């Protein structure tokens, strides 16, 4: 939700951001908002004018009681004032609802540091890490996407796609999943199940060492926490609702974590509040029904360890920068070459002010694919969930800033490990850092 | 689902099992199904008779063609025949629908060793284990449920309830979960989160060592897998259905595990199929909205590692014994005193033929509570999901038996650990077998 103040004190700033975002059909809203806001104030100033009248008409009927008191009229003038006052109050009431309806439907104001663009093609790579293994046949695409700034090694043989690897590795059964649940669902098997759990613990241990409190939240939440966490467009495209209940399957632990302190006033002496949640994630993925990679890259359910941060507005950006690096550290230990990208205005989303994504190099796919995302939501969720804080128990509480970032979403971490650590025969070596969690050091094909 | 052949050949047998189950109403169904089945079987005969009669009349009306051909009579007949075949055919389909309606709502035939009883009160203790710590104020109930066949020791202090321990230990937030999702939801925090994952991993390893193939299934399934794993009653009381989708949140890994091989003819050579699934579980828990224990003992979501077995009928009973013991073994290492009860007809349920439960002694509560349950479903699920096997491609395929059993449901295992391992000051000592998974050897209080 956007702060009506910000709109009153800079409609042009919002209209232009609305354009950098591509939300052109919504700039007209800026005006609509202000003219309503204006009307709201006018009716309010009339109510005061009227309350004051109520008073004068009052002292009068009295001042006339000690006189001829023909106050029969003033009594009628009084009855209409309360009538008007009510009408106005109700009118003001509705006027606020229309204002808020637009406010809840407006994307966060982007930071000046986010590049301007149309879509994912415009995101801007700002950093690379690792020695990518590239197939002779992807050499150009790689060099273009890496801008030549990344260390690589050419591969003789053609690296396989993760879906095929899971197969030769006996790690999954897609067909039976389709019979039981439908498309984009799956059964994970053997070593892959241990690897999944292992990735959760690894992620979990590290954020804990960095001081984040580990939480397992509710996987189903009430509607207000979903609408307080993202744009309403998500109820159609991504969020599953359960019949006959005010319960929605969470698409990320981010949401229940942000709901965890809805309607509170935190004590500044506690910030930053650091949470690291684990939870299955459920997504309709309606926009597609089958795009390309047909394994566990884009599915209906996946596990994800999430970093969530409550901070003072003055600390958010520094935190945005810390969490993204927390995620980067994991993949480096996991030995996954990648590139972090600054998402542009057109691919940014409604909730974020700025967003960094980690796109891992996928040897088999011949490309970089998103594997984690860190967003600074500033006060957007806060204003919605009413999450404020105060330092001195006598001052006006201010909204806090919220931030979230993937630590590890097992689904993709697994495709990245399978595609980046595969050997010609299909054998997949497990990054040394996970050995303490898996037991085995590699997964060999079955026969 | 019960076999129509069983009802025909042995109606008395099923009536008696029903009476023994005290399903006094359904007993009438046996005769009803029989009555409809005979009509159904007759009309089927009628239809074949008529079809053959129609042909003999088709060749004959054409025979009179080369003769006087006063076929204007046979013609009228051939029309009565097709009219009858049509009428019959519909009566048949209707008959099948009424018959299946009953076949699908009939409980499984209990094994003669299942004791008769009205509810869980009549459930029978068949074995005990461990040394229980008992509060003096709970001595009667303890001896009552222990039959005085279990070693123990009296505590002069009152051991606390897990809900309280969770609070003094800083491992959960219930108030916020209620804000965010409603009651019987929760946020697990700090070392309780690690303990939760550590229990899943511990169960997985032990079951893997025993050769079960580990699996992570779909958390949402199509209605048929649900209708194939339990009685329809469950749709009202337990299973959450997702809006506008033929998808249902699973109440246990057992269901998709059973659905995994629906409509297949396994190769006898592969039997037994041993699966150990992990997954979150969702239950409506309709019969309640408030009962007694207010922690994580009876909630809407919890994690659970489940044992599932696809078996040859002649091996199912030996397996029912091996899996309950696998669970016992886990709780013994976890050092939780307990008793295992053979479940009676009234607390048995629709899909099991026989069932054992492991009830953990709960120091704070002063009683034994169900922590794991194991069943042999024989061919009940198999008949519904159409799961068969054959040893030779020649032979007619026959139904397999299925069995399921808890390994560890983290929720109740955590209450058992908290209550049986607390100390006077409130800290809880984690059993040694888990150290390799939790790191920490115990959880101490906070301010
Ligand atoms: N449909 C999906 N299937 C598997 N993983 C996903 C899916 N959607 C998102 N993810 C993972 O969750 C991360 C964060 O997603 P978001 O919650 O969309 O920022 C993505 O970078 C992926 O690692
Ligand atoms: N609503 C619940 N909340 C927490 N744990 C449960 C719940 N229902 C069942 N359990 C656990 O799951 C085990 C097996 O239950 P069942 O699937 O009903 O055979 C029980 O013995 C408990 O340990």
């Amino acid at each position: 939700m956007l702060d009506i103040k910000l709109i009153r004190e800079n409609p042009e700033l919002v209209k232009n951001d609305l354009i950098k975002r591509g939300e052109l059909e919504k700039v007209k809203w800026v005006d609509e908002i202000l003219k309503l806001d204006t009307e709201w104030r006018t009716k309010l100033k009339e109510i005061n004018r009227l309350r004051h009248e109520r008073n004068k008409i009052a002292v009068e009927i009295g001042k006339r009681r000690k006189k001829g008191e023909p106050v029969d009229e003033l009594l009628a003038k009084s009855r209409e004032i309360v009538k008007r006052i009510g009408e106005l109050e109700n009118e003001v009431e509705e006027l606020k609802k229309k204002i808020d309806y637009y406010l809840w439907r407006l994307p966060n104001i982007t930071h000046p540091s986010v590049p301007v663009g149309k879509d994912e093609n415009d995101n801007v790579p700002i950093r690379f890490w690792g020695k990518a293994r590239v197939w002779k046949g992807h050499l150009e695409r790689f060099l273009e996407q890496s801008q030549g700034k990344m260390e690589y090694e050419i591969l003789e043989w053609k690296p396989k796609l993760h879906v095929d690897l899971l197969e030769i590795l006996g790690g999954a059964d897609f067909a039976r999943a389709a019979k039981v649940s439908g498309s984009r669902f799956y059964y994970l098997l053997n070593e892959i199940v241990i690897l999944d759990l292992a990735l959760i613990r690894f992620a979990l241990d590290r954020l804990i060492e960095k001081g984040f409190t580990p939480v397992i939240p509710p996987y189903m939440v009430r509607r207000f926490v979903e609408e307080g966490s993202t744009s309403f467009e998500d109820f159609e495209d991504v969020i599953y609702k359960v019949e006959d209940e005010d319960l929605y399957l969470i698409p990320t632990a981010e949401h229940p974590l942000a709901g965890m302190h809805a309607n509170e006033i935190l004590d500044g002496k506690d910030l930053p509040l650091l949470y690291v949640g684990v939870s299955p994630c459920f997504r309709k993925e309606a926009g597609t029904a089958g795009k390309d990679t047909k394994g566990i890259f884009r599915v209906h359910q996946f596990h994800k360890v999430e970093q969530f941060v409550y901070s003072r507005p003055e600390e958010s950006w520094e935190w945005h920068e810390k969490i993204i690096r927390n995620a980067e550290e994991l993949f480096q230990e996991l030995e996954i070459p990648y590139r972090v990208v600054n998402i542009c205005t057109g691919d940014l989303g409604y909730v974020a002010a700025k967003k960094y994504d980690i796109e891992a190099w996928m040897p088999g796919q011949g490309k970089f694919r998103e594997v984690v995302s860190a967003s600074n939501c500033t006060d957007w969720q806060a204003r919605r969930l009413n999450i404020r804080f105060r330092d001195r128990t006598d001052e006006k509480p201010r909204y806090v800033h919220t931030l979230n970032s993937t630590a590890i979403a097992t689904s993709r971490a697994i495709v990245a490990i399978l595609e980046n650590h595969q050997e010609e025969d299909g054998t997949v070596r497990i990054p040394k850092v996970l050995w303490k969690y898996t037991g085995f050091k590699e997964i060999v094909p079955v026969e």
